[PDB]
């Protein structure tokens, strides 16, 4: 029964009974000293890493043995714990034993009841103290003086004394024997703490126990860590060496040997202090709890909130878990006990202030934003991992423009690009793997209750770390200079909106060298800006006014413009995404929807990166207000985290390099009516795109997003559709089917698909002319698959002619982009005709 | 004491069970291949062999550490996982010889996949690749 | 009772005798803070020799440091540690860029020569530039405000 006491002091002098955490090797460690008494040097260690709890530890084995003096038949005395940190610099430890075994031997004689005896061993105590006194310069001597040669031929101590010669060792060896006598014990227990703080003291600690502390009346206990001892050690076997010796057999023949005769005389001195039978481990707290299911050791509780009893307590695995669950945004699984796992192999004093701070400000605050209180945490518990990772310390810009930075810089260390936005506790390193879950606070925290910000992390934080590994990195000291001017030119850190990142991303995509000139890019198409001659079908330079009302509006955001040798009109997905997150953040005034709407086209001049060698317009924006006011009303409760966020993106991305390979061919002479499968035109290279950022937003938080506790995509493939919608259709099925059985909305479950299903830009991307596949199975599944989105949204998106007027080959349209298939693609010359 | 098949110069024994009988007490190489063999999980062959034989070069105080950490462990814990608890006697002695090399020096850090790091850091520091996955004490330094 | 203390400015240790000396109020000044406070003792120094001039304040005056400006350090020292009260007013002159390179030794001093020789990665090494930049232009400003700098102007100026 371990109950740790959250608002309690917490601290080595506060601990008691019942709340240590080390029990089990406190009473195994007890019996083990008092048998070796029963029964040379008997010296126990307790190893550790800083802040295990050595000092916490070893102060309960002083009291346990402590307690009960007459009534245990072996009687051990034990001195105070010695702190080597904090004793004087020059003041030896045989001074500091002495002088506190001398305390307590006075204290004994002042309790005897006989004068004579009072008397008679008054003197003995002090004859011995004499001879350590005269004794105790051959320690403090920088030299020998003649002098005491004479001193040491003295052999009138009146002691036996059976080697003559002025030994401090033998010396103390009768003063312990005789404090023992006066005690009445059979050994004294020397106890030394850790020497974490500065373990340039610990020589002495070591240099004492072997040299005076070999007598049988004497068991010595230490703390601290074996790999600072060795360090310790070793760096003293390299001063016996004679310097000359040093340089002039440099020569790695006799470096290696020399390494290797240190190695050897390290191994030896620590097994001659501390045998290993006699070492005791402190074991982690994950050591203690176990693991998922698995038993642990032992069972341990902790109280979170002041005032309750101990049945109130529930055991430190959950509550890191609920820190975690609710910090961090994860549901249960596989992805949010690896942070727990990750912090329980934390030290405990760095655990222990992970749940202080966070409790102690969560239960002053309930008396919300549970993000906001861990990260607080984890911001000083982890910041000195902040510091050597060389992230952004302000805590007055914690904002979006920081957190991405961090991401960038954070993979940038890690040496993982490929899934290193996760955030993942997973690093071979110490500090990027405590960086590892302060970021991911700081995801779950700017990204709460939000969607221009989800969309945010998404596009520029997990978005400029992939562009970068695919597109920037062939070009790379270099490395570290081309970072220079691709944060610089992609303003990470600094950006000013979602689509001025992509209008610039946009260009990247390009920038790098491709081959066959095609511009079917990855995420976008280079739809051309002229025309010439020998254009087969209806086949033109694309056209901007010829679209409709919303459709000019929606494609006018998704397009981009880069001022290369030769101006360059990119449509893409990312500027679609970018407007989203540009209009989610406008509130509901019409007078500001108009700027984000035309911010995004004009005024735009991408210059190339110098790593680069060369009114039915109002009509739409009672839709977007509406789908504001739908924005709103239900992203407050929309809880994504560092995993979903970076898990949506890895789908997403993967379906962007399936697209553009998979359709940079599949461009022919007949593709403008994308009857078939085989034809791939412009409208359906970027209707699959969005349908790729729908899937990803459907899948991905189908399995994370925290607010839905059972699985709604189900057992399956889930193969990413492209040149294909029946997948993407049949998922959409099942969970309609799937919430109906339970009684259960669409929104409270899928918040976040909600609303990027019922976005206004969106729908005409859903649905082009260029679009839709016309065989028999094809408008089978699509019959379904229209009324699917229609059913979830709330509202139909094509009426019934408008939908057969797209299956089957003017009626104009405001909902649909009807010019966008017209168009051709930069470098694809169709010199041939789709195959039968 | 020979090499398992030698009419060594002396003949060793070790007791260990608190009060076991000198006449009860098995051979040194027994004592040492009872641990190597239930602990390391091998049958009688030249696998075995070379290991115990190793533990033999290794220094008097350094085999006894192993020797009573690995049996006073196992008889408290009678009253099993051998391989534990001799991995609990490996540990303790041959703990210098891991910073050296840069194994997983912490019982927390018990992970299989830093096992994965040890060895390849192990036969990486071992610089023999089509053998030194083996696990074999082939190397020609002590660590 | 500013000499009494005088041994502190020149002390190369510190010595426990003077513990006693440093716990005596018998000054009937009645400094404020405890005892042995320079800082103080020459405030009330300061303000006697205002009363006995009969004058607002006392204007210090320091010369440049172009021919030796290691000179300059306990110039800076003693304007910040002691030149501080409302009775005195301060004016220095000298090349800023050289009362800079003067403080940017400083500031490296206080940085353990273990530390230096052991972190020479650039990641650290360019965090120390920064650190060391930052903390000598706050020197700078706290020593000499800005809204106080004067700087002499050249023929082709004026
Ligand atoms: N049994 C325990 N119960 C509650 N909290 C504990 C316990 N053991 C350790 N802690 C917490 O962990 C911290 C670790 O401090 P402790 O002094 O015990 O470890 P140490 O680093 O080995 O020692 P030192 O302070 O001498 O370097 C404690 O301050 C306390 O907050």
């Amino acid at each position: 029964k371990i109950i740790i006491n959250l608002f309690a002091p917490n601290l080595p002098g506060s601990t008691k009974e019942d709340d240590l955490i080390q029990k089990s090797l406190r009473d195994q460690l007890v019996e083990s000293i008092r048998n070796s008494i029963a029964y040379g040097r008997n010296v126990f260690f307790v190893d550790g890493t800083r802040g295990a709890g050595k000092t916490t530890f070893i102060n309960s084995v002083v009291k346990s043995l402590n307690s009960d003096q007459d009534d245990v038949k072996v009687n051990i005395k034990c001195l105070p714990t010695i702190d080597p940190t904090k004793l004087p610099r020059h003041e030896p430890i045989l001074v500091t034993v002495t002088a506190r075994l001398n305390k307590m031997v006075s204290d004994k004689l002042k309790g005897y009841w006989a004068s004579n005896d009072y008397r008679k061993q008054k003197e003995q105590w002090q004859n011995h103290l004499a001879q350590l006194q005269r004794g105790l310069h051959l320690l403090t001597d920088k030299e020998y003086k003649p002098e005491y040669f004479s001193d040491a031929l003295k052999l009138d101590a009146q002691l036996d004394y059976s080697i003559g010669g002025q030994d401090l060792s033998e010396i103390f060896e009768e003063l312990v024997k005789r404090a023992c006598e006066i005690l009445d014990c059979k050994a004294i227990l020397i106890t030394f703490d850790d020497i974490d703080t500065q373990f340039d003291a610990g020589w002495d600690v070591l240099e004492s126990i072997r040299k005076f502390f070999n007598s049988r009346k004497l068991v010595v206990v230490a703390t601290g860590d074996l790999r600072l001892y060795s360090q310790l050690i070793r760096g003293k076997q390299y001063e016996n060496y004679s310097k000359t010796l040093l340089e002039q057999e440099k020569e790695s023949v006799r470096l290696a040997e020399r390494g290797y005769m240190v190695e050897h005389l390290e191994q030896q001195y620590l097994l001659k202090l501390f045998p290993v039978q006699k070492r005791i481990q402190l074991k982690t707290m994950l050591q203690l709890v176990g693991e998922k299911g698995k038993a642990g050791k032992e069972e341990i509780k902790v109280k979170t909130e002041p005032g309750m009893q101990d049945i109130d307590a529930i055991d430190v695995r959950q509550a890191i878990g609920d820190a975690v669950r609710e910090g961090l945004n994860l549901r249960e699984g596989s992805d949010a006990d690896m942070y727990v796992n990750e912090l329980l192999k934390q030290p405990v004093r760095l655990l222990m202030q992970v749940l202080q701070d966070f409790y102690t400000k969560k239960y002053h605050a309930t008396s919300l934003s549970v993000p906001n209180l861990l990260r607080n945490a984890l911001y000083g518990s982890m910041l000195s991992s902040i510091y050597r990772a060389g992230l952004n310390y302000e805590q007055h810009r914690f904002g979006m423009d920081s957190l991405c930075k961090d991401i960038f810089t954070y993979v940038k260390q890690d040496r993982d690009f490929n899934t290193g936005f996760y955030l993942r506790p997973q690093s071979e390193s110490e500090a990027l793997r405590n960086c590892s879950i302060y970021l991911a606070s700081q995801v779950s925290e700017n990204c709460q209750g939000s969607l221009s910000k989800f969309l945010q992390m998404l596009l520029v934080g997990c978005g400029s770390v992939s562009i970068f590994n695919q597109f920037v990195t062939e070009l790379a000291e270099k490395f570290e200079q081309l970072i220079s001017e691709y944060v610089a030119y992609m303003s990470v850190g600094r950006i000013e909106s979602a689509s001025h990142w992509a209008n610039r991303c946009c260009a990247v995509v390009a920038n790098s060298p491709n081959d066959e000139k095609i511009g079917v890019f990855l995420g976008m198409v280079q739809l051309n800006r002229k025309s010439r001659q020998h254009m087969p079908g209806g086949y033109k330079k694309f056209n901007i006014d010829t679209e409709n009302g919303l459709a000019k509006a929606a494609m006018a955001s998704s397009l981009s413009t880069v001022a290369s040798n030769n101006l360059m009109d990119f449509c893409s997905v990312f500027n679609l995404i970018g407007a989203i997150a540009d209009i989610s953040a406008c509130r509901c005034e019409r007078s500001a929807i108009t700027n984000a709407f035309n911010k995004v086209i004009a005024q735009t001049t991408c210059i190339v990166p110098p790593w680069s060698e060369a009114t039915e317009f109002s009509d739409a924006i009672t839709k977007v207000e509406q789908w504001l006011k739908n924005v709103n009303e239900i992203e407050i409760g929309i809880r994504p985290s560092a995993l979903l966020i970076g898990k949506v993106w890895s789908r997403f991305y993967f379906n962007l390099n399936n697209v553009a390979d998979q359709h940079k061919t599949r461009l022919y002479r007949n593709a403008e009516h994308g009857r078939m499968a085989s034809q791939s035109n412009a409208a359906k290279i970027m209707r699959f795109n969005v349908l790729a950022f729908l899937h990803a937003v459907l899948v991905e938080e189908s399995l994370y997003h925290s607010v839905s506790d059972r699985e709604y995509i189900g057992e399956g493939l889930r193969l990413n559709p492209v040149t294909s919608v029946d997948e993407f259709e049949k998922k959409i099925k099942i969970i309609g089917e799937k919430l109906k059985a339970d009684n259960k909305t669409w929104k409270n479950t899928h918040p976040l698909f909600f609303l990027l299903i019922s976005c206004p830009i969106l729908h005409p991307f859903i649905f082009p002319v260029g679009g839709i596949n016309c065989s028999v199975k094809a408008l089978n599944k699509e019959t379904s698959f229209n009324k699917l989105i229609d059913e979830i949204v709330g509202d139909k998106l094509l009426s019934d002619e408008e939908w057969d007027y797209l299956t089957k080959n003017q009626q104009i349209f405001q909902n649909t982009i009807t010019s966008l298939n017209s168009s051709t693609i930069v470098g694809a010359s169709y010199d041939k005709d789709t195959p039968a």
